[PDB]
């Protein structure tokens, strides 16, 4: 399917392939780095987005411990693993 990622005001769709997590979607294509990152291991908490639109499964424990300080709607782009349900959800960077 294909998710939107919005960087700098500007809207980029972006197709992804079932159990890709967003952060290797979003990383392969230079709009989030992967450096000085666990590399999508969820323990680092450096590859925050926003989910604005879509469906998208809720937020694990493990993974809420690193959204406390962030806003409302932030989420570890490596925490969520795309398929089917999130085609169509839109990311904010
Ligand atoms: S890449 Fe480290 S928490 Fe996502």
């Amino acid at each position: 399917g294909t998710i939107t990622a919005v960087k700098g005001g500007v809207k980029k769709q972006l197709k992804f392939e079932d159990d890709q997590t967003l952060f290797t979607v979003l990383t392969e294509a230079g709009l989030m780095s992967a450096d000085d990152t666990c590399q999508g291991n969820k323990a680092c908490g450096k590859c925050i987005c926003k989910h604005v639109s879509g469906k998208v499964a809720a937020a694990e424990d493990d993974e809420k411990e690193f959204l406390e300080d962030q806003p409302a709607n932030a989420r570890l782009a490596c925490a969520i693993t795309l398929s089917g349900e999130n085609d169509g959800a839109v990311f904010e960077l």
